[PDB]
C-alpha cells in the first residue's frame, strides 16, 4: 500500500527537557538508542521504497531530529535517489524545536522540499514557561529565529503548540501572536499526561475544562478571521471540515481506530504509533522483517483491534459522525484495561453545541482551498 514511517534518527536524545514532555531521554519517570547508524538508515529506506506502492513518506522526530546532524540528512537524501527503482513520490518531514535550525538547515529543507513542523507554544512568556533548555534557560528567541529562517529560505512549516492549562487561559495571546508572524498554519496538540498516571495532576495538565474553554475561544477567533476573509489552517478545524464533506478524516485520531504508523526508533526497532514506544509494543526490527510482516505480528493486530471497542455512550451520542470517540491515547487510563471514554469527551459535546452551526457555514463554502490546507498539515505537496 503506500508507506508511511515515523522515524527518531537520534532517538530520544534531545539537548531541551520541557516541563510536560515525556519523549525525551532524560525525562520523567525512556532509553536512548544513539544515532541511527548508516547501516541501519540504507535498510530501511531501501526497504521501504521496495516494498511501498503509490508512494511513501518518511517523517523525522524524536527527541530533536535536527540532532542526528545534517550529514545523516544529506545521506538520507542520497539512498532515495539511488534506491526508489519504482519512481514513487516521496514525502520527508521534519518536526523539530528549532533550536539548532541555522542557514544550512534551512537551505537544505527548502531545496529537498521537507514539510517542517516547529515546536512553538506561543508568545514569550507562555512558550518559555515549559520548553527550557537543559539548563533550565529561556528558548523563545531560538525558535524564533528558526521561524525566520524558514520565511527568509522559503521552508514549508507548521506551527506545533502544545495546549496547557496555561494556553486554555490565554487563548487570545497565543492567537494574536501566531497571526503577528503570519503563521498561518497552526497544530494545536493537547497536552498529555504521563501514560497510565492519574490525570490532571501537573500545574500544566490539560484539564477538560479548561479545553472546553480553549475550543470554544480559539474558535471564535479562527470564525472571526474567516469572515474577514483571513484563512488561517487549525488542523483539528479542518479535520472537523473534512469528516463533515468527506466522512473520513486525514488525520489519526480523527477516525475512531488507530492505524499502524510505523514508528521506527534509532536502533531500527518498530512500533505502532509514537505515543507506544514500549517494549510490549515492540513490532520487531525493520532490518529483519517486512513491512507486511510487521503489520501482520500479533502485537500489531492487537494494538489496532483494542481501539475498535466503541463506549456505549458514543454509539448512543448525536455527536459519534463528527467525533467517532477521539483518539486512543486519551482513552486508554490504566495498564492492560479496556479503553474507557475519551477523557475530553464533555470538552467535545460542550464545544460542538457551541461551534456546530457555524461548522457547517464554513464547510458550505468548501473547497480545493480546504484539502489543500488539510494536505499541508500532513506532507509537501
Ligand atoms: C516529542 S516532540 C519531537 C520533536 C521535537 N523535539 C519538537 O519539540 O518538536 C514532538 C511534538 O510533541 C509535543 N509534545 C511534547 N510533550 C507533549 C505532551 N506531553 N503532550 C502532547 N504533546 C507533547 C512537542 O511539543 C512537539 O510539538
Ligand atoms: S524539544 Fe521536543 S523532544 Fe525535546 S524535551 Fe521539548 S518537546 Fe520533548
Ligand atoms: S493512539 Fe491515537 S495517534 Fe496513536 S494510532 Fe491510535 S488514534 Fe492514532
Ligand atoms: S463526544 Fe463523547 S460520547 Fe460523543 S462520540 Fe465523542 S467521546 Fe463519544
Ligand atoms: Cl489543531
Amino acid at each position: 500500500p503506500p508507506l508511511s514511517l515515523l522515524i527518531k534518527p537520534a532517538s530520544s536524545g534531545c539537548n531541551l527537557k520541557c516541563t510536560y514532555c515525556f519523549y525525551h531521554s532524560l525525562s520523567d519517570n525512556v532509553k536512548s538508542y544513539g544515532i541511527m547508524r548508516d547501516e541501519v538508515l540504507e535498510s530501511m529506506v531501501k526497504r521501504v521504497l521496495n516494498e511501498a506502492n503509490g508512494h511513501c513518506s518518511f517523517a523525522f522526530q524524536g527527541g530533536e531530529p535536527t540532532l542526528a546532524g545534517l550529514e545523516f540528512f544529506e545521506k538520507l537524501m542520497e539512498l532515495q535517489r539511488k534506491h526508489n527503482y519504482k519512481n514513487l513520490k516521496i514525502y520527508n518531514s521534519l518536526q523539530t524545536n528549532g533550536t539548532l535550525i541555522d542557514e544550512s538547515w534551512a537551505k537544505f529543507l527548502s531545496e529537498n522540499k521537507f514539510l517542517v513542523g516547529l515546536s512553538m507554544d506561543g508568545p514569550k512568556e507562555i512558550h518559555n514557561l515549559n520548553r527550557k533548555d537543559c539548563c533550565g534557560l529561556d528558548t523563545f528567541s531560538k525558535v524564533e529565529r528558526a521561524a525566520e529562517l524558514f520565511k527568509k529560505y522559503k521552508v514549508e512549516f507548521n506551527i506545533l503548540c502544545v495546549v496547557t492549562s496555561n494556553t486554555a487561559r490565554h487563548v487570545n495571546k497565543v492567537y494574536k501572536y501566531f497571526k503577528e508572524k503570519d503563521f498561518k498554519f497552526l497544530q494545536f496538540i493537547n497536552c498529555l499526561d504521563p501514560l497510565y498516571e492519574e490525570k490532571g495532576k501537573y500545574n500544566y495538565s490539560l484539564k477538560p475544562k479548561d479545553y472546553t474553554k480553549f475550543l470554544k475561544n480559539l474558535f471564535d477567533f479562527w470564525y472571526e478571521d474567516f469572515l474577514n476573509g483571513n484563512r488561517v489552517s487549525i488542523r483539528y478545524f479542518d479535520g472537523l471540515l473534512e469528516t463533515i464533506l468527506l466522512g473520513k478524516s486525514s488525520s489519526c485520531g480523527m477516525n475512531g481506530t488507530c492505524t499502524c504508523q510505523f514508528v521506527v526508533e534509532s536502533d531500527g526497532s518498530v512500533y505502532p504509533c509514537d505515543f507506544y514506544v514500549l517494549d510490549k509494543w515492540r513490532l520487531g526490527n525493520i532490518q529483519d522483517m517486512t513491512m507486511k510482516e510487521l503489520f501482520e505480528t500479533n502485537k500489531n493486530h492487537e494494538f489496532i483491534k483494542l481501539s475498535f471497542k466503541v463506549h456505549e455512550e458514543c454509539k448512543k451520542c448525536k455527536w459519534f459522525r463528527l467525533c467517532k470517540g477521539g483518539c486512543r491515547r486519551c482513552r486508554d487510563s490504566k495498564e492492560d484495561s479496556a479503553l474507557e471514554l475519551n477523557y475530553y469527551c464533555q470538552s467535545y459535546k460542550e464545544f460542538f453545541e457551541y461551534a456546530f452551526p457555524r461548522l457547517i457555514n464554513v464547510a458550505n463554502n468548501i473547497v480545493d482551498k480546504l484539502a489543500a490546507a488539510l494536505e499541508h498539515h500532513h506532507h509537501h505537496h
